[PDB]
């Protein structure tokens, strides 16, 4: 029954997220964006509407694309959350709170799947932007990217697959210590259930690493810190860059988070 639960989560993940580790890897083994010329060419083909004006600064244009991917992932994560035992039975306000505080942690966790030490896939697997090009961007835009790569490199070293990641993301969403929850007790039990499944699955899927579970619990805490830091950086950008507008949805997610 618990082995069945793990599969249900895995199937929901495969059905709700446009990208997964297997697909990402097939592609990585795509138009390359390594400089301004290639960035511009990529934009004209992939996000034509965004460069038809005559346009925002390259850094802001990239920042907008990053935001748009987040908005899309929020929709994917919301639909995914339904296959998690008990989630749909939670109060509507609790579901919203869980999604609000968990989306960015899940985003950076899953972002690792399309990242390697040299760069990352973008625009639904149709592009590959170099890590070095992202580092080249002027401050503070170049500071948004690198920390995510740093986390990704160590996360990817854990060699998790989609069956593991699906449960990890589920566990991230099922967090009882999120601010403003109405029914903390039911959420903690829901959490305990998912974490229990995650533990048994890692034991079965990774007999070679007896520290995998504790390692992942730590990544959960690392993600929370990574997000707090990301939120601060986004705030700095929002105030000091008069041309970088924040998407309304993300603005709502960011509100009173940290
Ligand atoms: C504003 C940051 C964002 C979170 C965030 C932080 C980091 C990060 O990759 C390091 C991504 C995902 N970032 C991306 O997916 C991404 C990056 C850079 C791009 C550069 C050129 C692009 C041209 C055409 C299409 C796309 C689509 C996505 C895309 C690009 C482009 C998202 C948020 O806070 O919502």
């Amino acid at each position: 029954d618990l082995k069945s639960l793990a599969k249900r989560i895995y199937e929901a993940y495969l059905k709700n997220f446009n990208m997964n580790k297997v697909k990402a890897r097939v592609i990585l083994s795509p138009f390359v964006i390594h400089d301004m010329e290639t960035l511009c060419m990529a934009e004209k083909t992939l996000v034509a509407k965004l460069v038809a004006n005559g346009n925002k600064e390259a850094e802001v244009r990239i920042f907008h694309c990053c935001q748009c991917t987040s908005v899309e992932t929020v929709t994917e994560l919301t639909e995914f959350a339904k296959a998690i035992p008990g989630f749909a039975n939670l109060d509507l306000n609790d579901q919203v709170t869980l999604l609000k505080y968990g989306v960015y942690e899940a985003i950076f966790a899953m972002l690792s799947s399309v990242m390697n030490k040299d760069g990352m896939l973008v625009a639904y697997g149709n592009g590959f932007i170099t890590r070095e090009f992202l580092k080249s961007l002027r401050k503070p835009f170049c500071d948004i990217m690198e920390p995510k790569f740093d986390f990704a490199m160590k996360f990817n070293a854990l060699e998790l697959d989609d069956s593991d990641i699906s449960l990890f993301v589920a566990a991230i969403i099922c967090c009882g210590d999120r601010p403003g929850l109405l029914n903390v007790g039911h959420i903690e039990k829901m959490q305990e259930g998912i974490v229990h499944v995650l533990r048994l699955h890692l034991q079965s899927n990774h007999p070679d690493d007896i520290f995998l579970f504790p390692k992942l619990l730590q990544k959960m805490a690392d993600l929370r810190q990574l997000v707090t830091e990301h939120a601060q950086l986004v705030q700095i950008i929002k105030k000091t860059e008069s041309d970088a507008a924040l998407h309304p949805l993300l603005q709502e997610i960011y509100r009173d988070m940290y």
